[PDB]
Parts: C-alpha cells; structure tokens; sequence
C-alpha cells in the first residue's frame, strides 16, 4: 500500500529519559500504547486526578500538567520496497518535538497544531527492523486554552516510487460550477526524485458516490530535468451534484503517474463541487444562493477524551453541533485535525480554517511568539497546502486578537501574511478576528478580504458609512447578548454571520463562563470554561435553547428556571466587560424544601403568545414583543408537578413544552449512539447513563458514584460528566454522575463480536448495554 496507518503498538514513556532515542535502550517495560494519544488527561502519576492547583498551566490548561515525554516504535520493512522513498507523517504533535531514526536525528518540531511530513529514506534498513523514537517537550504556559501532549492525531507511513505526487503539491480547484456543468482544475506537483528524465502519462479520473468515472482526462508530460514538474489540465463534468449545507454530495479525483502500462503513482482527493462569493451588497453566497453564517466557535480537545481526535469523536462533535442548527465553525484558533475536516466535508458544516492565535507578540513568555518569525512560513504553507482542498472551508484566518494591530510593524506582518496565503489559494478569502476595533484600526483591516469583528456590534453601521466595500461578521460574540449579535446580522447585509464564543465548551480557559476575567488561580477546582452551547459531554445547555428560538423556521419553546441558590459560588470581582457568561438557569423542576417559594421561571421562544401552567393551573398568557428578547418571565410558586407552556402563532396554539418534576431514582439507562461498531481498534461508542425514576424522568439531583465494567474485546477509553468544577479522573472505571448523568467511551477492538459494558450504583438493579464489533 502507498499509505498506511502507522498509529499501532507504539511504546510511551511519561518524563524525561536518557538515551530515549537509542537502539540499544531497553524498553520492554514501556507502556503499550495505540494513537492518538494524550497524556496530559491521563492521572498524574502518585495521585489519582489529571488537576492540580500548582500546575504551571494554571487557568489558561485547566490546571493540567505537561512536561516530557517519549515515543517509541518498532517497525519492519519488507526488502522489496528498496530503492523506494519513506516518509512518516505526524497530522501534529504538541509540542516541540524531536524524532529520531535508528539512532540519528531526523527533524524537530515545533508547532504543536500543524502537520508535518519526514522523509525517512535514507535512514531506514530494508528488510530488518527499525526503530522511530519521539520526543515531545509541552513545559510551561503556552497557550491560553487546554493542548494536550503527546501525539494526539493520526500518523501514516508513505512509500512511493522515486517518482511519485508530492505531498499536498495537488490543488483541485472548480472555477466553473453550475447547475448545468462544471470545470475542476487539477493543478498536480510531481516529485521528480534521482532526477531522471522521460515520458509520463497523467491519467486524471473523477468518479461519483458510486465510484462510476464522470470525467477523464490524458496528458503526455515530458519530464524535465528539474526535481519538480509541475502539470495541470481541467475537466468538464455534465449536470454535476453541487456540494452544499443540505447536499453534501463529494466526488473523488483520481490521479495516476502512467509509464509503460505501470502505475507509477495514484493518489485520491475526496472534493465538493460549490461555488461560495462575498460582497457587501448580498452577503455570502453558496451556489448563488443568499446565506447567513450560524457560526460557532470551536476549540480542539474532546474533553473526556483530552486532545485525542479520534474519527469518531470529531465526527461527533460535528453531528451534535449540526443538530443544534450551526452551517458554521471558527476553528479557533489553530489548524485542526484532517478527521474534522473530513467531517465537515461529508455532513455539510462550512468552516474558517486559522492558523495562529499570536504573532511576533505573545500573551506568555514561552509560546509560540518566540518562534514566529522563522517559522510562521512553515506553518501556514501547513494549514494552507493541507486543506484547500475541502470544499467546507471558506476562508483562511491569519491570526485573532492580534496585539498591536494599529502599529505599522505588524501591519506589514499582516500584508505579508495575506500575500503568503494567496499564493497558495486565491478562491478563498483571507480574514483575523479581530477585537477593539478604532479608526486606526483600518490599515490593519485593509489588506482583508473579509473583516472578523470580536466582540464589536457597535461598529456595524458606523464603519460602512466609512468604508462601504468592507464585508464584515461576528468572529466572537457573547451568549448573555445573542439577541442583539443576531439582529445586527440580519439586519445589515454586509454582516454575513455570527460565531457565538463558544459552540462547544472546552478545558483550559477555566470559568470565563461564571468567574470570568480578571482569571485567577484561587477559582481551582474550575477546570472548563462553562461558555459553550453544548456542555462537555455534548449536551444542550440552555444558551443553546435560546439560540434556536432565533435560528429555527419552526415554533420553539423552552422553559427555563433560575435557581434558589447560584449552581456555583460567585466571583464578587468579576470585570464589566466579561460577559461570556449566561444567566443561572437549568431546565429541571425539582427543588425540595422551596415549596410555596416564589420561583423565576423563563420560556425562550419564537412564538407571538405564551401561556404558562402549572399542574393545569393557568399562570397567565405573555406577548413576545421585540423588547421581551425573546425571553417571557414568570413568578411561580414552587409545587411539585408539571410546568406547562402553550405557544400561539397567529392566534392558534402550535406547540405544547412540559418540565416534569423527577421522582425518587430506580433505574439506571443506558442509551449509546452506536451499537455497531468497526472492529479496527479506533473506532468508538459514545455511552449515556441516566439515573431516572419510575417514568423515566432524569432526576437532576442525583449524583451518585457509578462502577463501570467491560466484557470482551474492547477497552474504556474514558470516563467524564459535564461538571466544570469537577477534578475526577478521566481515565478510570468509576465516575460520580452530575445532575444524573455522565459519560463513557467505549473504544473498539479487534476481534468481531459482542461487548457487554455493566453499570453499577448503589441500591439500584444492575444495568447494562451490548455493542456488536465487525470484522
């Protein structure tokens, strides 16, 4: 094969270690491990929780700890594939890592988010065993949100002939693409290894979801003398499925190095055949179609999971965040995974790809900012050659919350970047979310394409008086104003979209969803960022409720209710303008001891009228005028029972929201995502426990410690709930429940068969769950 998986039996050492890199090192008594890999969401070691509050990441990683660490990995080559080249890809490692090839050093590392390539051939032993050592140095506080350490995506092993594509040399481009025909430009690099001259065959293929060949096209090339020869034609495809939100419809480029009737080389590129245009006077535009962007912002870690990017757990993060109603993501702010991306791709999620979240200036003493201006060539050539080819991202972002942005130094920094990136990718748009906007600001914001704005809804309608052209959206907006954020959206056409801050919580950043700014070490035991729409573990939190009552076509209704005490303690000096953080609500009806106690209950709607009950009991009928927010309030007196909302729309009723109050726990349920799964040692089942009443009602008051039991070929990859304050262990058999619920990960082997995974509470029956592994 030209490209295998490489993450399998790999050997770990948490800390440094002497001659780690040698051959001659033992190191039978290694950790076994299969990537991805994080071990910074692993317990430290001597105690039993990943947290603690001398950590050198303080509020920024959660109060996680990095350090040193060490991979290993023993690896045959077969004698046939001499005078082959091989290369090791790493998709990223965090960070500053250094590897070694039988003994000798090969290439360090840097970045900790970007992909790299080593061509390893002239360090291999064909027909023997070799040996591939890692080192990984993630010290101190770099980052301002939590990394992870390790290598925590997907590594691949390349052999091709001498002359063979180059890596991400490839650009498949679609300067035509309408309803009745399309042109795709593919623009191919080829690698001209031992320099050797002669006639080559480009063989060009693009097939449909069936694999049934569309368009073909032959080129003769004759080989220069040059290492690089660069080749490209176009191919016209006939009434063609164009890609978009609803249609995600990929077809697949098949490129093939022909010469003697022998295959040379074959590469395959999975594109979307779309069309995207910006302009102030219509906005967006997909496939000529008029479009706002319902944009979140994103960070890279899986929670419970820590940094791993498993398939499946990107994969999900995408399906979740879809169902909540988002067509937009901001990967904030740092390039993700090619498992994201090929999510998006194949589900329909519009992305803005970024690459940086400093420049020449950082926020910390030992981050990337130190680095930047001898390799930020490298590292945006990264993102940039890596990913043109998805046809969900829509533009690329040089940098957010830039520091000095005013200042001509970085001005020209900014220019510079921008050329960088065009030439590379000119069918996409480049932008920077940029916060604190002035006047001044302007030559910063110049040589954009389109302009991100932080925080800054004031300034929509005052900077197109001054710039007319200027196409502007929300890169950050706050979830206690949503309301405001959106209507500015629709409001104004040169206002393309909104990305609330954020659409999935995250570790690292702690409490800036409750504590907030100024961040302080003393609010340890918070460890998530409380911000998100979707809690850790996937769940819709109610800033999401809210959300849908302004993007959805359909009546929507949700009743919310303020608690008697704060969820969490307060912070008394929390900033002015630190206003991530949404009022204190939960969407559960159990409050024992308040009974007669004046209650605020809230309904999020879209609806004109609501009507609320309580145990049939009318509590009196509201107008959702424009001032209410879409926000209609209620004083009830605590009762056990039910609390009823009617919603009218044109003086009829069309729909009908209950909050039930939750009986006496009796039974554990579990409800996983999948219960078939691929037996490949990757694959993963995402596992719902609920601890519910004689109705099935999740008491929310519960939070009882659950023992977890697997049976059969099959491993517990993690363990969490979506408690921000709490410091258990993830990876471990045993988890408390939070507001009656956590989570567990289910992590496929490689036997086909049936895996039993049992649930244990005190005083409740025993429960369990079966999922079928194939092949």
């Amino acid at each position: 094969l030209r490209e295998q998986s490489f993450d399998e039996a790999w050997l770990f050492h948490r800390g440094d270690i002497a001659e780690g890199e040698k051959q001659s090192l033992d190191d039978s008594q290694w950790r076994q491990i299969n990537l991805p890999h994080d071990w910074s969401i692993e317990d430290i070691p001597g105690t039993n929780s990943p947290f603690t509050a001398d950590a050198a990441t303080e509020v920024a990683g959660g109060f996680t700890v990095g350090g040193t660490g060490w991979y290993r990995k023993h690896f045959y080559i077969d004698a046939a594939e001499k005078g082959k080249c091989i290369a090791v890809s790493f998709d990223g490692i965090y960070m500053n890592a250094d590897i070694w090839v039988n003994d000798r050093h090969v290439a360090n590392h840097v970045y900790g988010y970007t992909a790299f390539e080593l061509d390893i051939t002239d360090y291999v032993r064909f027909g023997a065993e070799n040996l591939i050592a890692v080192r990984v140095k993630n010290e101190g506080m770099n980052c301002r949100w939590y990394t992870g350490s390790g290598i925590y995506r997907h590594t691949f092993l390349k052999i091709t002939n001498p002359l063979h594509f180059e890596t991400w040399g490839t650009f498949v481009t679609t300067p035509v693409a309408t309803a009745d025909k399309a042109e795709v430009h593919v623009q191919s690099v080829l690698a001209n290894t031992e320099k050797v001259t002669g006639k080559v065959i480009l063989e060009t293929r693009i097939v449909d979801k069936n694999n049934h060949t569309v368009a073909r096209k032959e080129q003769l090339v004759t080989l220069d003398n040059k290492e690089k020869t660069e080749v490209g034609h176009a191919l016209e495809v006939l009434a063609p499925q164009l890609w978009s939100i609803d249609n995600p419809y990929l077809y697949q480029v098949v490129n093939r190095l022909l010469q003697d009737d022998k295959v040379i080389d074959e590469e395959y590129i999975s594109i979307g055949i779309r069309n995207i245009a910006f302009s102030a006077e219509n906005g967006f535009q997909l496939n000529g179609k008029s479009m706002k962007l319902k944009g979140g912002c994103i960070h890279h870690d899986n929670g419970l999971l820590g940094a791993k990017a498993f398939d499946r757990a990107e994969e999900r993060k995408i399906e979740l965040l879809k169902a909540a109603g988002f067509n937009a993501l901001r990967l904030s702010h740092n390039p993700p995974s090619i498992a994201l991306l090929n999510a998006c791709d194949r589900l329909g999620m519009l992305v803005i790809d970024e690459a940086f979240d400093m420049w020449r200036y950082g926020h910390y003493q030992y981050d990337y900012a130190q680095y930047f201006d001898k390799l930020w060539k490298e590292d945006l050539h990264s993102m940039v050659a890596r990913d043109r080819n998805h046809p969900s991202v829509i533009m690329w972002s040089i940098g957010n919350e830039i520091k000095n942005k005013e200042t001509a130094e970085i001005v020209d920094i900014c220019r510079e970047l921008t050329g960088f990136v065009k030439t590379l990718d000119t069918t996409r748009p480049v932008t920077a979310g940029v916060n604190s906007i002035v006047d001044a600001t302007d030559d910063f914001l110049a040589p954009l394409d389109v302009c991100g704005y932080n925080y800054c809804l004031n300034r929509y309608e005052s900077d197109a008086k001054r710039h007319p052209d200027r196409i502007i959206y929300a890169s950050e907006s706050y979830a206690s104003q949503a309301y405001d954020y959106w209507k500015g959206v629709e409001d104004h056409s040169w206002v393309i979209g909104d990305f609330i801050w954020t659409a999935f919580d995250y570790i690292g950043e702690a409490s800036i969803g409750w504590c907030g700014y100024p961040l302080d070490k003393r609010i340890f035991p918070w460890n998530h960022a409380n911000c998100g729409d979707l809690n850790l573990s996937g769940e819709r939190r109610p800033q999401s409720y809210l959300r849908e009552t302004l993007w959805s076509d359909a009546p929507v209704s949700h009743i919310v209710v303020t608690p008697p005490v704060p969820s969490f303690p307060l912070n008394p000096d929390k900033a002015d303008w630190s206003v991530w953080d949404f009022p204190d609500v939960v969407d559960h009806w159990n409050f024992p001891g308040y009974e007669g106690k004046k209650m605020t209950v809230s309904v999020y709607s879209n609806c004109e009228q609501v009507e609320l009950f309580l145990n049939g009991e009318s509590l009196g009928k509201q107008e959702n005028t424009a001032d209410k927010k879409n926000t209609l309030v209620w004083e009830v007196p605590y009762a056990h029972g039910i609390l009823k909302a009617v919603s009218y729309n044109k003086g009829g009723e069309v729909g009908t929201a209950t909050l039930e109050s939750a009986g006496k726990v009796e039974k554990i349920r579990l409800s996983a995502d999948r219960t078939e799964i691929v037996a490949d040692g990757n694959d993963l089942s995402y596992i719902t426990l609920e601890l519910v009443d004689s109705k099935g009602i999740r008491n929310q008051l519960a939070e009882e410690l659950v023992a977890f039991s697997i049976e059969g070929d099959a491993t517990i990859e993690g363990v969490g709930n979506a408690n921000p304050m709490s410091i258990e262990s993830f990876v471990a058999n045993s988890r408390k429940t939070w507001r009656g619920s956590n989570l567990l990960v289910v992590r496929s082997g490689k036997s086909s068969g049936r895996i039993i995974v049992t649930a244990k509470v005190k005083a409740l029956p025993v429960a369990s769950i079966t999922i079928t592994q194939k092949k």
